[PDB]
């Protein structure tokens, strides 16, 4: 049993770690016109990903019988929680009471993955104006009224940290034979969030057929994505996204593959 | 031994054709000034998918005492786009400088694999309701009264036409469907927030008491859904919108044989 | 050998006239202006449904010191017709161009399985209500006093009428019910939401610690339910109805020998 | 091998006189005016219910080094009546000619089986309510300073009385009662829901770590409880009654053999 | 197969149990400007902690084998559930209706460790200016933006009680390889506190292969918050933390060991 640990940072739009707002996003701005809808890189929630490089095992890749890693069970967690206790920032609050604290949909999300974790692309609305440097269903088909609903053709794979929208892209369940992914998802506008946190609790990864992830390169892929609802800053009724890191301590041993 | 077959069913929302910009809702909702007027426009209403998945024929020779039938023996699902609920940038009401209101309200998820149509009883919230010609509602198969507001038994039909079945007028049948596994799920209210959780780790056993799965028909795997997620609100106005979402299955099969 | 028994129950939410053109809601619920002339109207609140389902006779003759009875195993049950919770056109109450609003606020849940008719404890919120002629209510088996705001241990009574006992007056005893499986719930409120699952695939056992289910006396099977789902709003106004589900059951039963 | 125990308990809401035209509820709840003035009538809180149920004398001669004791191995427990709940006809507050506001608020659940007195810990919201006389409240144990609004581990005491000890100031004490067993859910808000299930299927182990259940001490068996639903208005105002509910116990025995 | 228990106090601000609002916080101001955000330490909730002493087990330490106490299982009750029933108090009310009871965010957690639980450093905001006394961050590192995510060098150990705020600090699941903790966390300003209590629920602590916390030192530590949410005194608007405190007893054997 060979333990990796690491870290995955939110990127809720502000994924510049020397920008004072790190692990938020900037104010949310709305649309005036479904056509005119023109969201900045910076007010959008993405996707988290890493690949952490494995030991190489054949000192020959061309033997007709090889060793790959196998993801056999995961320990994971957001952490972070705790901070959302704190209601003196400089916050919204009524008379003289505390800071409203972070509220409103909240979108989990983890994947642990041989390979990249398999994305289908899907939208709120076709005409949405994507600023340059995301990748969104735009760059792999023709985004008509058919990417509202399932358009087979808007297909991609998670390999850019912080550039892929989680509102464009699902975990793509036609696929993924190599990754396991989990998530839950619950909207409204003032929700209240809620969050476990434990060290004692193990997901297995083998599939119905005792297999876990195999390591495609030598390489593991983690995935997530933790959105906790919307800051209100004491500035304004401007929200802004709030996002917290997941640890991922994945377990793997050797697997014997043709 | 086991073959995988996959679907993607699309939401029929009301807008059901895929050319038209509001594909995957609902037309702005409108609401009867009486209870004697009430006439839902069709594209105002969300309604049943479904789609027959023809299979692999197994006989040769069906003069044959004994045959080989499709058992659906496992599926696993999934309602796509939850993330997509998480844009609030999108031209929505909104409250001073705050974000986009999301998809709030009544949920209604269900999903069914089958070896034949699901089978489907009338029930109404009005007797009184006029539905467009077209829809196949309980006028569609027997004589609609106040009965209908309760359990009609005589309001019994099969699920064989995509979009045209009408969520508000047709429960899966429990008195029926001994060869077909159906699952649901319904949380009411206006503004009540979607909840939906999303793997590909779950595996549903189609398997009955007696260690049968659906027995595939005409070499047909039956297939249907309907997942409401809400209601979605432009800033253009307060008029609303049905959303739904696409549901993924991947259904297990196997041969079974059968005495002819 | 296990036979089938299968039934559909109607709801009684007051208006229990299947001509009627409210059936499966209660008439407009009017509210007391004392406590002293709370006077409810019948079609006013919700009651049991109930059902005796004839079995073969099993015994040609009564004296014979074995007899058989028809013994209830398990039961798969589904409530019908959360999917019409879903018409928001209706003639309904409205936020400006937004939806009809749905039916919501205070559930009560409730299905039984019995060899004989449910025993009832009697209890009320208010000792001083009216109760109408042609309901049975506390009155009609004890002197009513303010013990029957808690746990009056002469307020006993038998679940032998549908439509009759009101739930408001009544709950299934659990000092009693020796030959009766019964399940329920209740969520309050006056806004909540509805929630609801649905499913052919679930199976309830009947079997008590000791491995014996209802056992059928005079080889009737007693089915017993409610299913409020909150309260309707017309869009005549601000006052409010009952609305009640209909509830089907499918009874395993097996042939028991008893000492006689 | 096993004998059964039976009882109903009263919920003990303030008005504790069950010829009193309000029993099941508290008096109007009045609110302290500063924090060094409040003073709660006794009829304006909720009380524990406790009950010693005597079981078969077992041991003819006490000095004997072996003996029989009654161990409760297993509980029935059921919260009987929140069909009362659904009665929204009463003299009660209204919107517009909506239904009455049925009961909602904090709601207490707590029942306890044990071979003694269940152990209470004495803890306040603040040290500075002044009790009435004829209540049991830490100050009839120990001297109340700020420590008792978080642990004082001087504030010890055993559920002895009937309708006497205010929830407000005892927690089950988890330091003690290694012969109770108790169970407790809290849930707390003005407006908030009440939830509750019911059924006659469900059974409790009492059993310990080391199959030990609770062990009958002077052949009495301990039962405890309380059950707060929320608040009741009355349409006269805007002052609010707690409301509770009668909890049935059915408790299964057998003998053990303790060494004297 | 050895028993210990105790009671943990919360450390809501008010630490002090002489002072009439023990169990409670200060009232909670609230920051003008992201610059001059300075949290008084009474208005904020911290980590309880304790270290129970165990009897000594070894004579000598030079030994290659060793017995430690292994912590198996716990069982842990927050107690005061019923205080929150209290609607007479001098509270906030709607017209003659009952005093609004505690609502608003949650915070429940308990760990059981061989050493002190294993804190990593985060902040909602990395411009507070913390008061004199207390352990943050800025104690152990560089306070940057970084602080607002994951910072690898904001590590600390829960070495003293009502002295770490919860608001920066979360049980670090890179280490706390020789203690489990458990918690959860429920927001919203005004949401309903849930509490669930029993004396028959038993929490297993021994890891995947078996092993329980060990004591070093022959010390067993106990950590714990329990925010219940915020209580509204009638004399305004202004809120208070209030915490309950937290029964654990803990189950322990002798572990050999290979020094
Ligand atoms: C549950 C109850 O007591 N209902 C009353 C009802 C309501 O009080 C009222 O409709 C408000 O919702 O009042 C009823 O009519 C009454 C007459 O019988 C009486 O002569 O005059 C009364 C004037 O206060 C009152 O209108 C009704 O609507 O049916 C009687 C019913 O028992
Ligand atoms: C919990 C508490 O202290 N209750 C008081 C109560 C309330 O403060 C009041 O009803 C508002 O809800 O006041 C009571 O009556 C008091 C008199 O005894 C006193 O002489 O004058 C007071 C006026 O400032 C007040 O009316 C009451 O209603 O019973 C006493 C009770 O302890
Ligand atoms: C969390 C925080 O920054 N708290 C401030 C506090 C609050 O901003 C205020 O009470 C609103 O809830 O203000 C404190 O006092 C301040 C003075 O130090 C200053 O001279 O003037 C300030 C306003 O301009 C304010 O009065 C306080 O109330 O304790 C200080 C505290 O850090
Ligand atoms: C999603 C969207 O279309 N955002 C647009 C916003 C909003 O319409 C307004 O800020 C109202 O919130 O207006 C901009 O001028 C801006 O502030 O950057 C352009 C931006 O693209
Ligand atoms: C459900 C229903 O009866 N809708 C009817 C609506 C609504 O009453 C109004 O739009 C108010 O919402 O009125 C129409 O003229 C319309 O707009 O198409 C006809 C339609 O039959």
């Amino acid at each position: 049993i060979t333990q990796i640990e690491a870290f995955l940072n939110p990127r809720m739009g502000v994924n510049d770690e020397t920008n004072t707002w790190y692990g938020f996003s900037e104010q949310v701005t709305v649309a005036t016109a479904r056509e005119t809808d023109r969201p900045p890189k910076e007010q959008m929630p993405y996707y988290s990903c890493a690949r952490i490089p494995l030991p190489l095992l054949n000192e020959d890749m061309t033997c007709n019988t090889l060793l790959m890693w196998e993801a056999v069970s995961v320990k994971t967690e957001v952490i972070g929680s705790n901070t959302l206790m704190n209601v003196h920032d400089y916050m919204t609050r009524t008379d003289n009471g505390v800071g409203h604290p972070v509220v409103g949909s909240t979108y989990h999300m983890f994947a642990v993955g041989g390979e990249p974790l398999d994305l289908q692309g899907i939208q709120q609305s076709h005409l949405v104006q994507y600023p340059e440097g995301l990748i969104v269903p735009k760059s792999v088909t023709d985004v008509t009224a058919k990417i509202q609903c399932l358009d087979p053709s808007a297909k991609a794979k998670l390999d850019k940290d912080g550039k892929y929208p989680i509102e464009t892209w699902s975990p793509d369940p036609s696929r993924n034979e190599n990754t396991r992914y989990f998530g839950n998802y619950y909207g409204g506008l003032t929700t209240p969030p809620v969050l476990t946190f434990t060290n004692t609790v193990t997901t297995i990864l083998l599939d119905e057929n005792g297999v876990g992830p195999l390591c495609k390169g030598d390489g593991l892929f983690l995935s997530c994505c933790d959105v906790m609802g919307w800051f209100t800053a004491g500035s304004g009724t401007h929200q802004r996204f709030r996002g917290l890191p997941r640890y991922f301590n994945v377990q793997l041993r050797k697997r014997a593959v043709r």
